[PDB]
DNA sequence: ATTATGACGCT
DNA sequence: AGCGTCAT
């Protein structure tokens, strides 16, 4: 009863570009813009593979990991944008660049967590106080919510989409109580409109557009922004909760994804999130362990405390490429060629890095894979990294990897390397 | 031959 | 530390 928190203490959001390597490319190249487009890496094998395609394309059944002749069958108008190659990989930077575009843009309205290139949390629990005391117990317009869906209504006693959005936007409105300033639906709807204008200046200032989740915690907040793309936002309330979950696949919820998600649904014989509700607290820790029973007891009804970390930065930076079937790297001279390739775009990295951000790596960490394995990694090795020096960088790597080398001869590497990777870790202020 | 990343958990 | 999981 009175004492049950309700995890409404909080208001979050997460914002969420719309296809965003494609929107970076049709931002640079107009002939791009309002077509079915998408963003491709590598070319030679099965014309490249696909990585980010706009919403025309979709339409089409065009999908991230389709290989672009794939995708050229489901929509031969199709238009590429190809991802940069620099030192015989495929270099992100404009797409690392344009994210910072985005997130300082986010941050002149709250601390923000980057959870990737291309989107981040906000916490706004602040700046919803504040713009509470300005409104004075001023009513919210729904003009101030131009693209705001309330998950979940309209209710009750039609035919366009944006008309249904507007119908369940007054429905909600309508009953809000704006007289108190601690009600967490209006400081999730202040949280919106906040939102709404974070939105229009990142439109505005970058061409970029995005969608937004307004919720009471990071795993609404992210499960919301989805279920209104592209372009919009949508308000999950505490209320809307019980029906949302009541058909929602447990999969679809933040790091249920995978294999613990699997294991929800087959050891409890469950499909989705709401059923989760008629487990005790103890009955979910001693399937799934006492962090992620206690965390799945109260997700399921609405409920979670993971905070917005403040940090807007990677807290690595690495380089990786694999070298998939024959292109395997079976020679000594190959594996050191690409050690520096992938050395050298590592130290333009962290030399940017350093004098952006006021920090330095100490940690170099080596990974490989072997033909053979399919695990991701094979192996990782730490060494130090003591200097932004691409040879050095890559003559330690080279060493602290050399004797996986079954090969009896010098020259030759067995198992072939399937892929490389260098990672610069352990930032220290500078 | 679903690539290039990047965060966090476990022991 | 080195590995695994989950994510975009
Ligand atoms: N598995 C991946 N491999 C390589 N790059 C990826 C992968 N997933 C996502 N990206 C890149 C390209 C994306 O444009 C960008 C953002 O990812 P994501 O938010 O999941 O989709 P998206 O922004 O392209 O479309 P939308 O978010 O509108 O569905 O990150
Ligand atoms: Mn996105
Ligand atoms: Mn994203």
């Amino acid at each position: 009863g009175p004492h049950m928190a309700t995890g409404q203490d909080r208001v979050v959001a997460l914002v969420d570009m719309d296809c965003f390597f494609v929107q970076v490319e049709q931002r640079q190249n107009p002939h791009l813009r309002n077509k079915p487009c998408a963003v491709v890496q590598y070319k030679s094998w099965k014309g490249g593979g696909i990585i980010a395609v706009s919403y025309e394309a979709r339409a089409f059944g065009v999908t991230r990991s389709m290989w672009a002749d794939d995708a050229k069958k489901l929509c031969p108008d199709l238009l590429l944008a190809q991802v940069r190659e620099s030192r015989g990989k495929a270099n992100l930077t404009k797409y690392r660049e344009a994210s910072v575009e985005v997130m300082e843009i986010m941050s002149r309205f709250a601390v923000i967590e980057r959870a990737s290139i291309d989107e981040a949390y906000v916490d706004l629990t602040s700046a919803v106080q504040e713009r509470l005391q300005k409104l004075q117990g001023q009513p919210i317009s729904a003009d101030l919510l131009p693209s705001t869906y309330i998950e979940g209504l309209p209710q009750g006693p039609t035919v366009q989409k944006e008309g249904m959005r507007k119908q369940g936007l007054f429905q909600w409105l309508d009953s809000l109580q704006i007289d108190n300033l601690t009600s967490p639906d209006l400081q999730l709807t202040v949280g919106a409109v906040i939102v709404e204008e974070m939105r229009a200046a990142i439109e505005r200032e970058t061409g970029f557009q995005c969608s937004a989740g307004i919720s009471h915690n990071k795993v609404l907040a992210k499960l919301a922004c989805g279920l209104n793309k592209p372009n919009r936002q949508t308000l999950v309330s505490h209320g809307s909760v019980p029906q949302l979950f009541s058909q929602m696949p447990i999969r679809k919820i933040r790091s249920l994804g995978g294999k613990l998600g699997a294991s929800v649904i087959e050891i409890l014989g469950i499909e989705y999130m709401g059923e989760l509700t008629q487990f005790t607290e103890s009955q979910l820790q001693s399937h799934f362990g006492e962090k992620n029973g206690s965390w799945l007891y109260a997700m399921c009804r609405g409920i979670e405390h993971d905070p917005v970390k403040p940090r807007q930065l990677p807290k690595t930076i690495g380089c990786s490429k694999n070298f998939p079937g024959k292109t395997a790297l079976a020679t000594r001279e190959q594996v050191q060629w690409w050690l520096l390739q992938l050395a050298q775009e590592l130290e333009e990295r962290l030399t940017k890095d350093r004098n952006d951000n006021d920090r330095v790596a100490t940690q170099l960490v080596v990974s490989i894979r072997v033909q053979g394995d399919k695990r991701l990694s094979s192996l990782r090795r730490c060494c130090a990294l003591t200097r932004y020096d691409a040879h050095k960088m890559s003559h330690d790597a080279f060493t602290v990897i050399k004797n996986c080398n079954t090969s009896g001869i010098q020259t030759e590497w067995s198992p072939p390397l399937t892929m490389l990777f260098l990672c610069a870790t352990k930032f220290s202020a500078s």
